[PDB]
């Protein structure tokens, strides 16, 4: 494609996990607003797709058209289920096709999560606390993360998350970050803070982690090794 | 998204902080194909300034364009002024006042830096270890970070820093992270790792924070060998 | 040279650091009554400087003060030019020129900083503790030291510093000192103190160090044998 770009935003793992609907959206920008702007979807093999449900009524430039999508199940996402968005308009001499396939993730690596509590220095400020859920040692990309508190998915306005960047050990490994701001007192009590990470490489695509003052480094050690010359069983 | 697209560039402070040299360059992606360019560099005061040079005639797009560098004084450029070049075109006067200068003013805040050590699980696995450097609560953006081991600047490949992102508390606040890989053996009784941070809203333009094995807290064991 | 000094001297590392703007002064006096006398700053490019200020006459020490000054950026000051100041006087129609320069070569070594905590006998008596930021094995000279607590610096009103002295067992290497005094309870609350060592021969021209009571806390044990 050279003239008149065509966007194509496939469904991310977040919607597959939370929304549970794989919708492939494709649109055309910087184009005229007349009729004949038909957006369709079909498989490269020749098979079509489900009806384009939940169309977009308004448009950025009031482009009179109908975005093409398909409420296909997750089965059309693994490796060998490609798609093609076809767009037709009177301005162009022929319709434009946009083919899309799966990245075909390779060199699967079980994510290795290593959480650690907030830095000591913040505690001296006594103004606010921040928690990290850095994730590393995983492949492929597209790892989702969320901050739960007793089964309360926190809103994105509360926690932020970063995309994954290549790891320095090898290019077949990525790492990402996700922070969440809270009050210092709330962190003091623990409040059953948990981090949920979803990745395809995981056997169940869900892994939960948690941290507390005890987890980091308890200075005290009230160790009591009872010699108990003779107990045999649990004395 | 509609023309005049600028490709991703490294406007970070390291552009001049690694080599300690003022560099001035401004261009637009996919420029109109024309012979030469109407170079023009002047300050906002009114007096002209030495124009850039060293035009490297090499592009992947094969589009006839020009790109170079200009070194200027530091007082004027860092005078709280967003220096913008004024390079125009031969076919038509098009002064591209692109702000290659960093955003001075707006709001200054100390970038709080915390240097956190690897988790117990990572070290116990005895395969590698990662040290984290969190930078939080600062303004404006574009805060640079680097690593050192007692004057031994480790290769950029070893560590990696995220580009700045906005903070959930408010847009003014930002935060960034820098991770460094290293073997566990050195983290036990090896060398100290220092995470230096550079920002315009700093007194010396740079700070530093070191960590080593004892970075935690002193353990106070209370063993009680109760016997018969 | 303070009294009778017809030369020009540049600001030192501390002056450039505090002002953040490299300058250069030319003092010429105690030779004859200097009234309404001109001053020029011939640089390598041969361009007189502007922005002249802080000029007064009728000095109480029986003379006339007409010290000239220039303000530039470090792009050229480090380049190692030969800046000159010229003064033509009535009794001396000949141009009284004074050229200066900077060292274009010298051995540079990282400043080995070591922050030593208060002595046990220094604070055992419930008195003002003292903290010393020893710095040694470094060169060239003129290292600026300033103390920083929490997130702000402290003026010499509270601390003091020494000048460089040559090293005893390290030719070509100098060392300095700097003490910050503190109250007893203030130190006992841990707090945060850090000596900042501005020196050119540094990876980034600036370093820092911190040592407080928590630093010297080796692993502790409390055994209890019971039988
Ligand atoms: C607060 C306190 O009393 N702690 C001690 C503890 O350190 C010790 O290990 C234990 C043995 O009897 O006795 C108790
Ligand atoms: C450092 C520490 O806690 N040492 C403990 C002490 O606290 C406790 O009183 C004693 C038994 O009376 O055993 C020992």
């Amino acid at each position: 494609d050279t003239a008149i770009r065509v966007f194509a935003i496939p469904p991310s793992f977040a919607s597959i996990f939370l929304t549970k609907s794989t919708k492939l959206t494709c649109l055309v920008t910087d184009l005229t607003t007349y009729d004949s702007v038909t957006i369709s979807w079909t498989r490269q093999n020749g098979e079509a797709v489900k009806t384009h449900t939940n169309i977009s009524e308004s448009h950025p430039n009031a482009t009179f058209s109908a975005v093409g999508e398909a409420s296909i199940c997750e089965d059309d996402w693994n490796s060998g289920e490609r798609f093609t968005c076809t767009v037709t308009h009177t301005d162009l001499p022929s319709p434009l096709k946009q083919t899309i396939s799966r990245p075909k993730g390779v060199a699967l690596h079980r994510p290795d999560v290593y959480l650690l509590p907030p830095a000591r220095e913040q505690l001296n400020l006594r103004e606010s606390a921040t928690i990290t859920c850095l994730v590393t040692g995983f492949s492929p990309a597209d790892v989702f993360v969320q901050w739960m508190q007793r089964g309360q998915p926190l809103s994105p306005e509360k926690y932020v998350t970063s995309a994954p960047m290549p790891e320095p050990q090898a290019p077949g490994r990525y790492f990402a970050h996700s922070i969440l701001t809270v009050s210092e007192e709330e962190w003091n009590t623990g409040e059953t803070y948990t981090c949920v990470v979803a990745h395809e490489a995981l056997p169940n695509r869900v892994t939960e982690r948690t941290v507390d003052k005890s987890t980091g480094k308890p200075t005290l050690y009230n160790v009591s090794l009872v010699m108990s010359d003779t107990a045999g069983t649990c004395y």
